DNA sequence: AGTTGATCTCATATGGAGAAGGAGCAGAGCGAATG
């Protein structure tokens, strides 16, 4: 039961630390490759003894490019986080000055916590997953190509070679499994790197609606 | 400037699949009123 817990804690964290080295944020090999031996040895091999809470959990991560650049990952405690909960994390954000934040939920979230995500958009970027979608990461699997978010200039430079509107791209959902994994928001695009049976690779690109 | 006549026209008699709307209803959370 608490094995299980571990088990899933250790998970979801290798994943979340996964997916903060391919947005770009600056996390070391070593908790990239952390076991689940180091994990109880570092945080503990009880959560229903409170050893680790969820609190402990928490990461923090600063962009390769810009050291102020920085997000949270947050893993509330109760299983369905209503709007309290998003506004204590608005706190803490704006005392440490972080824009982007992860927020990793166990069953869901609320519908008010929900529209709270959209309406501070702006300024703070809150994203929502929850734990079961963290449990494996999608971006492994067999069936999902290399997915490359571009600059706004390899956009310009693609655009004008082959002469072509951003609404003549074929599309992406924001709500794509793997946009959300990489964050892209409307009006990026992704460059996807595939093998072909045919040519032997082929680059396709997407525009983020 | 005045006079004729066809002709029209009224009126008389006796399977299934997907999509969309509504109701049910649970329950979040907001604000007033305590106690």
């Amino acid at each position: 039961d608490d094995e299980e817990e571990t088990y899933r804690l250790w998970k979801i964290r290798k994943t979340i630390m996964q997916l903060c080295h391919d947005r770009g944020y600056l996390v070391t090999q070593d908790e990239l490759d952390q076991t689940l031996e180091e994990f109880k040895a570092q945080f503990g091999d009880k959560p229903s003894e409170g050893r680790p809470r969820r609190t402990d959990l928490t990461v923090l991560v600063a962009h390769n490019d810009d050291p102020t650049d920085q997000m949270f990952v947050f893993f509330p405690e109760e299983p369905k986080v209503g709007i309290k909960t998003i506004k204590v994390y608005c706190q803490r954000m704006q005392e440490e000055n972080i824009t982007r934040a992860l927020i990793v939920v166990q069953q869901g979230m609320t519908p008010s916590a929900k529209q709270s995500l959209v309406d501070m958009a702006p300024k703070y970027i809150l994203e929502q997953f929850l734990q079961q979608e963290l449990l494996i990461n999608i971006t492994e699997h067999e069936l999902v190509p290399e997915h490359v978010v571009m600059t706004k200039e390899e956009v310009t430079e693609l655009l004008a070679r082959y002469k072509l509107r951003e609404n003549q791209l074929p599309r992406i959902q924001a709500g794509d499994p793997v946009a959300r994994y990489f964050g892209i928001k409307r009006g990026q695009v992704v460059k996807i790197i595939r093998p072909s049976e045919t040519a032997g690779r082929y680059i396709t690109y997407r525009l983020v609606q």
